[PDB]
């Protein structure tokens, strides 16, 4: 098969799928990423949530947006450098979060539906050396 | 290691990847994977390219009607139900086919480098099980 198609597959797929469950958690079309990242890093900047989860800048910049609009996340520029600033959930984020946290490990189990603990281990190595490899390319691209 | 969180950045890493390289040709935000399947199945329905790509149809409408808006494609109602239409590639589609299709190998070659033959064999399994797996569930979610 197509390694790199079957990965994009199961990515829609998963991002499908979120479309409909998180819909009256207004958390769809990847929102959830980006507040998972924000509550697994109080005080993260929009530039280093991108690195983490692959996309481009203006992409980050409109999701954080919408976070904040739907009352998710806030933001507080630094005392010190105002150009500075940090992403924080808001009690609402705090709250959803571990629904989201709960949720993804769901879908792992569901993923990984048929594969045991020593294949799925060699399938985590394998994963992880191809998300260094593409995540190198795309520095060297941009 | 979250194995979904890597699939996650992997499919991420290389949508921004194609965003840069595939500028000049008109195919970013993921449009060179419809303009793909409608090279490999010509003829193929809405309906059908939405269930390969793993989108809802709603958004494949969005992004079959965009590729027809930049040239790349074309829509031929059914006879039989004037509501049913073929996708099928433009000249321009099909000339720039066959880029994307290189494009893509060699996309493959750098996220596969360092793994042996057997490796990759063995990888390439456990994605057809995972892709199985949530495909039916997505299906499932769907048949609400």
């Amino acid at each position: 098969t197509d390694i790199l198609r079957e990965i994009g597959m199961i990515a829609r797929a998963l991002d499908s799928i979120s479309n409909i469950e998180f819909k009256e958690l207004s958390l769809t079309r990847g929102q959830y990423l980006y507040l998972v990242r924000v509550c697994e890093n109080p005080g993260i900047i929009q530039e280093k949530i991108a690195e983490l989860i692959k996309v481009d800048r203006t992409t980050a910049a409109r999701a954080i947006k919408r976070l904040e609009e739907q009352g998710f996340i806030y933001r507080q520029e630094d005392a010190s450098n105002k150009k500075i600033k940090r992403i924080y959930a808001t009690e609402k984020g705090k709250n959803v979060y571990p629904i989201i946290v709960r949720e993804n490990q769901h879908s792992n189990q569901v993923a990984l539906q048929g594969l045991s603990e020593v294949e799925i281990s060699q399938l985590a190595d394998y994963l992880v050396r191809m998300r260094k490899n593409v995540s190198e390319d795309w520095e060297f691209v941009k």
